[PDB]
């Protein structure tokens, strides 16, 4: 295999093998001169991007390279290119949501483990310093790989670290708040939540809320009580119960994810 591009200092190899398409995103099959492991070579639509911005993103790029969790896809480097190119991970056998496309009823051992490798995922980025909460938990942002299939969760594009007040570096916050700014302060627990649809769907192999007509109708039923109606099908009440305690409306209610990793249903080792 001959290489189309390269990076500047040479490490990381690009080849002509497209592994995946998205709307904004080409993933390439690429290669890791340092370990001769190949890694996948992705390629953003480059947006316009104030200064103080591009240097935020080498600033938070270089923090995404110092995570390490056998749960998190590696993030090797980024640069710009004439485009943004992220090196990361390469995930052999595709994402979560590949394979409930393609079977309908998983088996609860492998709900378990793989829910598991979730949740110290999760556990990972919810305990660095500050906090990393990753906001777009889905089986698409969920992969697998390796000889055992291992879980890892991936595409932190959309994460953010958690932070105290109001407005990012000044100090105050409003006294005539509209309500839905009063609720934009959430936490980690947002995690958990998705969480919960993620079990949800695979749980059932169902896309939750699929009824709904639109993104709008989404909202009104979780806050009036109405759960998904996948929900109502799941056979397991176990699992019934983590996915309850993971989407209820009031986050204080919630579980957190070190009281679902100490969970009877997750110490199972089997
Ligand atoms: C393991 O990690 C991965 C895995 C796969 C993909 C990306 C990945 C990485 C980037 C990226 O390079 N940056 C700098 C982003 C800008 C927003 N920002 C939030 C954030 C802040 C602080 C922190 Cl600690 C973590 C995340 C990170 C990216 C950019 C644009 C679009 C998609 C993207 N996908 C990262
Ligand atoms: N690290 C990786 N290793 C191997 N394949 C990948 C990797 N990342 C992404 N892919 C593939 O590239 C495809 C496009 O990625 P992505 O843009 O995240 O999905 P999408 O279809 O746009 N949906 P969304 O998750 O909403 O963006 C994915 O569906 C994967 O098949
Ligand atoms: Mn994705």
């Amino acid at each position: 295999t001959k290489a189309v591009g390269m990076s500047n200092d040479g490490r990381f190899l690009k080849f002509d093998i497209e592994i995946g398409r998205g709307s904004f995103k080409t993933v390439y099959k690429g290669l890791d001169t340092e370990t001769t492991v190949e890694v996948a070579w992705c390629e953003l639509q480059d947006r316009k991007l104030t200064k103080s911005e591009r240097q935020r993103f080498k600033e938070e790029a270089e923090m995404l390279k110092g995570l390490q969790h056998p749960n998190i896809v590696r993030f090797y480097d980024s640069w710009e290119s004439t485009c943004i190119v992220l090196v990361t991970e390469l995930m052999t056998s595709g994402t979560l949501k590949t394979y409930l496309k393609r079977f309908k009823v998983m088996k609860i051992k492998v709900l378990r483990s793989w829910c598991r490798q979730i949740l110290k995922g999760l556990q990972f980025l919810h305990t660095r310093t500050p906090p990393i909460i990753h906001r777009d938990l889905k089986c698409d942002n969920i992969f697998i790989t390796g000889p055992t299939g291992s879980v890892k969760i991936g595409d932190l594009g959309l994460a953010t670290l958690k932070r105290a007040d109001f407005a990012k570096s000044v100090i105050g916050t409003p006294e005539f708040m509209a309500p839905e700014m009063y609720a934009a302060a959430y936490d980690e627990s947002v995690d958990v939540y998705a969480f919960g649809m993620c079990m949800l769907e695979m749980a059932t192999s169902e896309y939750p809320y699929s009824e709904c007509q639109n993104a709008a109708q989404i909202y009104r039923r979780v806050t009036s009580g109405v759960k998904p109606a996948s929900f109502d099908k799941v056979a397991i009440p176990e699992v019934k119960e983590i996915i309850e305690g993971c989407i209820r409306q009031n986050k204080d209610e919630r579980y957190s994810i070190k009281d679902l990793l100490n969970h009877a249903f997750f110490q199972e080792e089997t």
